[PDB]
């Protein structure tokens, strides 16, 4: 473990996603609204993925090597099979606030699919130039997601309870600061230019997923919108 | 890329496939009605995926080599990866046209899932004997799901209203055609019996690919069925 | 496939696997119940897929090699891609039977996702220490599972219809039963301590698999809670 001085982040990463898992799950044994049983089954199921891949990359099962540049540059891909199912239940979370139609929820979580997938192809990529193409196509599903999380869910939140329209719109700017700068961090570390190096970019990393899990669901799991309106 | 003979094919696939996905982009745009929602997002999804597929094929990543036959034979693995995800979102298509029971959406789902796991299976398998059986599988599957597109799904067609039981019918046609010729280029190329070359085999995979993604597309989002019924 | 002694146990896997499916899939035609038609299809999708799974691992392709002890240990990871989409079909079965809300259905199949994935990574690590912490992780998933099929999901089967409150407690104790003895074959077994062979850990995961899949589906299939009350 301690060869690599990144470890230490994906230590701490270990264990506050899985204290957050912790948490949640005792927050909500005392809860029978089925609204807030739907909120607390997604919410809880983010970090407790995330623990078990935060794990497997300080345990080193997570990481592999990629050759491009003349060097093998250790990629940690199970990031992506992190974010693959925890990116779609974090804009889940937000569908169901809103009560978004079907349509919405498919192309929300279709073009984050396409994001994922594409962004572990370009960390995936052995040629260089190619790796900065498959970011352009995520990020062009990115800025897709963002503006369908702007004109397409702030109007259809402000006709609602509320209670959801602040709590959505809380959740939504959290949402769209945290996700934007992932794509920065990944261009100018380890697996794009390599100006950060790797630790720090762990520690960035590291940072982001607790801020856009726990945080969120610690916003989300205290408001009152994640209850069906009942006497 | 130019190294390999088929690539003009891939080039051409993924420009057709891009410029589809733009078109419905931008044909979606002015939809209000949640059902024609529904019909846009799983319709725009398929030819995106397929543009990411068909441009990491282009690119070099979508292609390993697979010994048999005592020969290094190119195998394009990215299909799977694209077919595994487009043509349930094609199925749903139907299924959502005639408002299918949730059972036979399941069942549908789950055997092409198995015809395009077994397909892979019988790509990447070293035995050379074993691939057809792999073969023989998964076009099991695909009769079973033409079975259900014909005696489950045109009887239910034809007691809704009359545009959307016309459109099914041309879709379903189309569908049985360009789905019933997959089988027969995999069997006869180079994945099989090696009759057809691989640059014939990639111009004929994307005539085919194009016609049940984009020429689909272009049926079915022109009609009034894929709107509900409204004043 | 006889250079293997296990390869009989693989082989009546896939024999019982075969037949249950066809079975099954027989036993549905005359079906015309939408409840029934649900039951009928996640039922017959269920021993398909550890049909396509057995052959696999017969003909040698669902297989690999893992170094750990200083050994080189035959490792069948086609049992995971098996368990990864049956297990939760299985969950859905039951779920679908007391009509449990939706924030239940996803807890349970994400922490079934869990317990496979968990289970595959331990199954695949190369440090002997770490495949037991991954044990641990699963077996905690597994356990929050039958958790929620004795205290969520009985209590809520005694307010319902009385043939689907005793059908679900016999598939109930059926499952627990049965699920249970898997973490157990696995940490005695050649994935765990090594001190059962490989022939033998194989012949027990057959029993199993037969039982939880066939036997399950006999059971459930051949009561008349799968229908909805009608005159
Ligand atoms: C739980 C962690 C979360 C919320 C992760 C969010 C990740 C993104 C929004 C990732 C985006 C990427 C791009 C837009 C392009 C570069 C590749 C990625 C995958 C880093
Ligand atoms: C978007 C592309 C589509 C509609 C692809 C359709 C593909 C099939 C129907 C593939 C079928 C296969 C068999 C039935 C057996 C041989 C292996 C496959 C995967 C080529
Ligand atoms: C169709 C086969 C079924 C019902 C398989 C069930 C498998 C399990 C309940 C597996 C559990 C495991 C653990 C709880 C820990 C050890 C690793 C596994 C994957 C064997």
């Amino acid at each position: 473990i301690t060869g690599r001085p990144e470890w230490i982040w994906l230590a701490l990463g270990t264990a506050l996603m899985g204290l957050g898992t912790l948490y949640f799950l005792v927050k909500g044994m005392g809860v029978s609204d089925p609204d807030a049983k739907k909120f607390y089954a997604i919410t809880t199921l983010v970090p407790a993925i995330a623990f078990t891949m935060y794990l497997s990359m300080l345990l080193g099962y997570g990481l592999t090597m990629v050759p491009f540049g003349g060097e093998q540059n250790p990629i940690y891909w199970a990031r992506y099979a992190d974010w693959l199912f925890t990116t779609p239940l974090l804009l889940l979370d937000l569908a169901l606030l809103v009560d978004a139609d079907q349509g919405t929820i498919l192309a929300l979580v279709g073009a984050d699919g396409i994001m994922i997938g594409t962004g572990l192809v370009g960390a995936l990529t052995k040629v260089y130039s190619y790796r900065f193409v498959w970011w352009a196509i995520s990020t062009a599903a990115m800025l897709y997601i963002l503006y369908v999380l702007f004109f397409g869910f702030t109007s259809k939140a402000e006709s609602m309870r509320p209670e959801v329209a602040s709590t959505f719109k809380v959740l939504r700017n959290v949402t769209v600061v945290l996700w934007s700068a992932y794509p920065v961090v990944w261009l100018i570390g380890s697996e794009g230019a390599g100006i950060v190096p790797l630790n720090i970019e762990t520690l960035l990393f590291m940072v982001l997923d607790v801020s856009a899990k726990v945080g969120f669901g610690l916003i989300l799991l205290r408001s009152r919108a994640i209850f069906g309106e009942a006497e």
